């Protein structure tokens, strides 16, 4: 029993990170059988970041500009290209720690864990969400760009995520790994800012499930409610609007517990509209909306992995 | 900037992670070197969980009664033995994937990674503290006893938990990796359960100080007090005392915000005493005292691992 923020067991993934020097620049890169990805802006100086143009600065790089070391070893680069705004490497090795892989975009809502790296050396491992606004609420300092989030499915990698900025909410930025960002954000230093930062509503219902089969359960109430009418309650909320395929995703979840999910919806729309009154619900004081229906089952099961 | 509920990365640690199955009871151990480690309640049956003589049930066991499989490959056992509430299985074959390592006996407040594992295969990663009542609040399901939680500093694996136990309360309790339990808890399901969880203050105060880095700072008050005066408001919220050792090691976090501790022990005291009123700090409606000083100043500093 317990639940808890878990993230995939990250081995897998250290062993594909390498450290990718550009001149003066140092950030990670992700190296999968005899290609390193990284994020372009390593090419650039902090001068070139208010207005870079990326193919402009590439024409002065070679395959030797690129220092790429997997730990203490120096890979040899044949080969560069820009792919929207990540730059590939091709090296003369493929990489032994090559796991079983895939590159996903992933829908907002959806969640992952994150290696953070700095150097090419990986630093920790902490689950994250793609947020509504295409932002994600990270732990990033100078120097983790080109660490990467992934899920895991038994024995392959989705890799689904590369980190590229900080935004100045602190908040964080990046590309799937073909390189185009998620959301409007662009690889340079302007003025761009987060949209409206909405709850995952059907992650937060998820969660109150998790939080049921845990013995939390303070929050049931002898109420139920309809889609728009729970609906007329999550905008006011800034919570996303509920819609049947989230009532269906949550099927399994209502089965083994026996909730209906629109009584759920009761019990949620009576903690938007009364608060908490100081109570906990699974340690958190406040509703949590990253954790997936399949996370809450995934965690409740115990599903493992190559 | 962020900050993050952040565990080690788990690569080093699910190299060492096997099945050991003793007739009719499977969990995880442990294999380091020529030894693998696990709960010595592997060799009981659910029946003599109640009341187990593990002297006697021991006695009826040879080295060939003990299954242990490492991912596919099964491992020869050449001996068995019980140190305190663990079993060390002897095999034949060195674990090639074995991290540089020590045994660490950790004390209450301090924190560390768990790798939740079933039959010998990971599953995921989380941050844990070792509870002032020497509990843990884990993600524990059946078939995890003998996943282990660890530090890992630079190159060297820190291997300080080997899970064990369930109370009726829903916490988990657990060894040190030379089998000795912490807190009071045996390895029976007889009537035990946890004391009072008081609060980690150090760690309270190391997690405020992490909240000024990052720019939320509406907690921040004109006031100060002392050490006495605050523990007077500790004790009536079941919070640990603080004490000059305490302050000293929150010493470099002072320093680097040149906020005095004892300014924000009086900052903490009116949160205490006020709550939050409805507020957040670093995404939290709660205090937070699962970070400790070198936890904020590592995440907030960027430190990696071999
Ligand atoms: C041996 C090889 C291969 C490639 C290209 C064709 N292929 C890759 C380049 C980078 C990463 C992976 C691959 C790949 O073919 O999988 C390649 N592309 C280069 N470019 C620079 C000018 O603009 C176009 C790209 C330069 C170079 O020396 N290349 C060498
Ligand atoms: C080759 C070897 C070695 C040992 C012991 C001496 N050594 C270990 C036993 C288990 C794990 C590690 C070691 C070790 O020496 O490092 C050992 N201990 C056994 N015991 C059963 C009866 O009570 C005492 C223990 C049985 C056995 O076949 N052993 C075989
Ligand atoms: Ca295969
Ligand atoms: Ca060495
Ligand atoms: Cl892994
Ligand atoms: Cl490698
Ligand atoms: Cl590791
Ligand atoms: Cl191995």
């Amino acid at each position: 029993s317990g639940f808890r923020k878990m993230a995939f067991p990250s081995g897998k993934v250290e062993g594909c990170m390498v450290q990718v020097t550009c001149g003066t620049t140092t950030l990670n890169g992700l190296w999968l059988d005899d290609v390193v990805y990284c994020p372009r802006h390593v090419i650039c100086t902090s001068e070139d970041m208010l207005n870079p143009n990326y193919e402009d600065l590439l024409i002065r790089k070679s395959n030797h500009n690129f220092l790429v070391q997997a730990g203490n070893v120096q890979l040899r680069v044949i080969g560069h290209s820009m792919q929207n705004c990540v730059l590939k490497l091709k090296v003369d090795t493929a990489n032994p720690k090559t796991p079983k892989y895939k590159f996903v975009r992933i829908q907002p809502g959806q969640t992952f864990s994150v290696l953070a790296c700095y150097n090419g050396s990986p630093s920790g491992v902490y689950q994250c969400a793609m947020r509504p606004n295409f932002t994600i609420k990270g732990s990033f300092l100078n120097g983790s760009c080109g660490s990467v989030g992934f899920n895991i499915d038994y024995d392959c990698v989705s890799f689904c995520y590369m980190h590229h900025m900080e935004l100045p909410t602190g908040v964080h930025a990046g590309t799937d790994l073909e390189g185009n960002f998620y959301g409007p954000f662009v690889d340079r230093q302007t003025a761009q800012a987060a949209g409206t930062d909405t709850t995952i509503t059907v992650n937060v219902l998820a969660w109150l499930y998790a939080a049921v089969i845990n013995g939390d359960r303070w929050f049931l109430n002898r109420f139920t409610t309809t889609l728009n009418d729970f609906n007329l309650v999550a905008m006011k909320y800034n919570y996303e609007p509920l819609t049947q395929d989230h009532v269906d995703i949550l099927g399994p979840l209502s089965a083994q517990t026996g909730i209906a999910v629109l009584d759920m919806c009761a019990s949620l729309k009576e903690l938007l509209q009364n608060g908490m009154n100081g109570r906990t619900i699974l340690g958190s004081a406040l509703l949590e909306d990253e954790f997936t229906p399949f996370d809450v089952v995934r965690q409740c099961s115990g599903v493992t992995f190559q």
